[PDB]
């Protein structure tokens, strides 16, 4: 499995504007159009980003390009913040694909937030970490997706996506 895959999985693709858990416009596999109500501003947003107008719908190869897009975006993202930097170098690849998908899921800012569960990460305190990270507005609204990043960090396998 890698990252690709595994965030397919817990995002899934939508070819037309559809709202995300939060009711936000987003398309493709995760990709935030904008947290405003307009499905106007959405649409405009959606054009802007593949270069066409597409009046809300989308290809397979736009949302996978979208995809990519943002997944080097993430990974950058890591590479270039000094609080998320060394947690990432001091993790294996597996718990690396994890910390990515927190990051694509909730932006930078919002991972670079975990203060504490990124301080025992880095300790390789697995099972401290998995419940410290446990306890978050994150955690409570999406649980399902919660639980397999967190089963993610607590193993270093990825026995919670080989089922799915």
């Amino acid at each position: 499995m890698n990252i690709f895959e595994m965030l397919r999985i817990d995002e899934g693709l939508r070819l037309k504007i559809y709202k995300d858990t939060e009711g936000y416009y987003t398309i493709g596999i995760g990709h935030l159009l904008t947290k405003s109500p307009s499905l106007n501003a959405a649409k405009s947003e959606l054009d802007k980003a593949i270069g066409r107008n597409c009046n809300g719908v989308i290809t397979k190869d736009e949302a996978e390009k979208l995809f990519n897009q943002d997944v080097d975006a993430a990974v950058r993202g890591i590479l270039r913040n000094a609080k998320l930097k060394p947690v990432y170098d001091s993790l294996d690849a597996v718990r690396r694909c994890a910390l990515i998908n927190m990051v694509f899921q909730m932006g930078e800012t919002g991972v670079a937030g975990f203060t504490n569960s990124l301080r025992m990460l880095q300790q390789k305190r697995w099972d401290e970490a998995a419940v410290n990270l446990a306890k978050s507005r994150w955690y409570n609204q999406t649980p399902n997706r919660a639980e397999r990043v967190i089963t993610t960090f607590r193993t270093g396998t990825w026995d919670a996506y080989k089922n799915l």
